[PDB]
């Protein structure tokens, strides 16, 4: 399941989704933020098959660092790791109306491979700073 996968992720972002200061950004909290911008769904799934990099901030903090892709994972462990780590902290009860991560979201963005400084664009043209 979905926890399962996020042994994966534990080691940076940590048990409680909560990250590390300046090294891993929270996802307790912050998925819900990301979430609420339109393309912010697409946008979890890229990271995770393509990776990111660059310059951020996250909830006023800035990362300046970088995170593998994790294309190995099958689309539907991607699907459920992005369900976890939407609901495990409470991000998606912020969200009005939030559908579960499908399988099938995840193998259409895979058709269109993109570098992790392209993640970086997506993730500016979701209004983050
Ligand atoms: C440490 C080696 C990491 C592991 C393992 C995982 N992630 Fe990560 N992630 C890491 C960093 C350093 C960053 C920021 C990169 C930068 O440009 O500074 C991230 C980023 C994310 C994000 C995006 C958050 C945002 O505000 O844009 C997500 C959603 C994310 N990471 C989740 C995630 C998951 C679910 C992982 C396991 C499957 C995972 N990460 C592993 C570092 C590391």
């Amino acid at each position: 399941d979905g926890a399962k996968i996020y042994a994966q992720c534990a080691g940076c972002h940590q048990q409680n989704g909560q990250g590390i200061p300046g090294a891993f950004p929270p996802l307790a909290g912050h998925v819900a933020e990301i979430l609420a911008k339109e393309g912010g769904r697409e946008y979890l799934i890229l990271v995770l098959l393509y990776g990111l990099q660059g310059q951020i901030e996250v909830k006023g903090m800035k990362y300046n660092g970088v995170m593998s892709s994790f294309a190995q994972l099958k689309d539907e462990e991607i699907a459920a790791v992005l369900n976890h780590i939407a609901t495990a902290w409470g991000d998606a009860k912020k969200v009005k109306g939030f559908k579960p991560f499908t399988a099938e979201e995840v193998k259409k963005l895979r058709a269109k491979k993109l570098t992790p400084q392209q993640v970086l664009a997506e993730r500016k043209k979701l209004g983050l700073k």
